[PDB]
């Protein structure tokens, strides 16, 4: 597995999005240049996320998580899997 810790408060967040199949497998999609994600490096687009900031994202819709991320103050920890499928 893998984790990603970033700060969500800035007036111009990293701006990222994820897309999943019909199984709501929350698979990373895009990452706006700059911010923290695109700069993170360790991140890998297309990789699935099991849970972020301690949230079982492996059940709720991505829209629920997207806001679920914005929900907390800012410090989020996304659990991702290596891109070696």
């Amino acid at each position: 597995v893998r984790l990603i810790q970033f700060e969500k408060v800035t007036e111009e967040p990293m701006g990222i999005t994820l897309k999943l199949n019909e199984k709501q497998s929350c698979t990373v999609a895009r990452i706006l240049h700059g911010g923290m994600i695109h700069r993170q490096g360790s991140l890998h687009v297309g990789d699935e996320i099991l849970e972020i900031n301690g949230t079982n994202v492996t059940n709720h819709s991505v829209d629920q998580l997207q806001k679920a991320m914005k929900e907390t103050k800012g410090m989020i920890s996304l659990k991702v899997i290596p891109n070696q499928q």
